[PDB]
């Protein structure tokens, strides 16, 4: 394999962690290759949830609770630190809370969380690589707790970074800001795409096509499909009641993406770097609410 950039993965990777029987498991956790019955029961399927009250506080208190993880882990960046400690904090936090992490084991992915270093776009698997000082780097958490499903991301800089690197993540956050304006009873879901791209090309970077924002609630990902980029063929209009998540992923090359052998990194196949932010979303008569808002702050950990 011919690696785009100069991250290579770290191995070996610390045994699976174990998460006790006491916290309620998602089906895909117990499957021989982390595959979700329930979910692909509805693969292909266009049609969109209509979350019930007691829905809506199941996915309100996963989503807070997400939220209180992913801040455990943004105290932790910093050069040295390796995404594998990160996630062992991050598994550990997820335990404390009576959640199990979503990721474990979804398709047999190794980690509780992904961690993303500069050129890797997601789904980066925590490793023994330590952070360095200049990088960027996304942590993308995932709760369950009582058969709902919460998700967030946010992109870090560890210690300083370049211009470059400032405007990207600046840049990308701004784009995930405008699609979740935009949010509201009435609007085709194909319409965020339009709103990234515009931002993201008018700041000179691409948008990433191969993986977009997806419905969550019960299931991890289900409809609608959200993709990022402008003209998409997104299915789906908005509707009070609707949940799901915009995760915007912006490169300062191309667009372009492959992965690695590990069957699940993807980076940019041109090397350079890339950063995404992400919410769960509730749509709500007025606009919709911002499930997995940090509560203590009016701001992304970055502008720290
Ligand atoms: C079923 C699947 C793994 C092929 C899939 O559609 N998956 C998908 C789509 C869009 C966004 N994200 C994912 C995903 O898995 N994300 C993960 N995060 C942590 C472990 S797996
Ligand atoms: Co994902
Ligand atoms: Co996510
Ligand atoms: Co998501
Ligand atoms: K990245």
């Amino acid at each position: 394999y011919r690696y785009t950039g100069k991250l290579r993965p770290h191995y070996p990777l610390m045994p699976t962690r174990p998460v006790p029987s006491y916290i309620q498991r998602p089906d895909y956790a117990d499957h021989p290759l982390g595959m979700s019955e329930s979910e692909q029961a509805l693969k292909g399927t266009s049609q969109i949830k209509l979350l019930s009250s007691e829905d809506i506080e199941g996915m309100r208190l996963v989503c807070r609770l997400a939220r209180e993880v992913l801040d455990v882990a943004a105290g932790m960046i910093k050069p040295g630190v390796t995404t594998e400690e990160i996630d062992h904090a991050v598994h550990l936090a997820c335990i404390a809370r009576n959640c199990y992490p979503s990721p474990l084991n979804y398709y047999n992915f190794p980690k509780s969380c992904c961690t993303s270093v500069n050129e890797v776009i997601c789904h980066g698997i925590p490793d023994r690589r330590p952070l360095q000082e200049g990088d960027i780097v996304n942590v993308d958490i995932t709760l369950y707790r009582n058969g709902y499903h919460g998700d967030l991301n946010e992109t870090f800089f560890v210690g300083e970074v370049d211009d470059g690197a400032r405007k990207l993540v600046q840049t990308t956050y701004e784009c995930l800001m405008q699609a979740i304006d935009a949010v509201k009873p009435g609007v085709r879901y194909r319409e965020l795409g339009n709103i990234i791209q515009k931002h993201a090309q008018a700041n000179g970077f691409s948008v990433v096509r191969s993986y977009c924002g997806h419905g969550i609630h019960k299931l991890f990902h289900t409809a609608p499909n959200v993709p990022h980029y402008a003209k998409n063929k997104a299915v789906g209009v908005m509707k009070s009641g609707h949940v799901f998540t915009i995760e915007p992923m912006i490169c300062e090359g191309g667009w372009q993406d492959e992965t690695w052998p590990d069957g699940w990194t993807a980076v940019t196949r041109d090397g350079k770097r890339s950063a995404q932010f992400e919410h769960t979303l509730l749509v709500t008569d007025t606009g919709c609410e911002i499930l997995t808002r940090r509560l203590d702050s009016a701001r992304p950990h970055f502008m720290s």
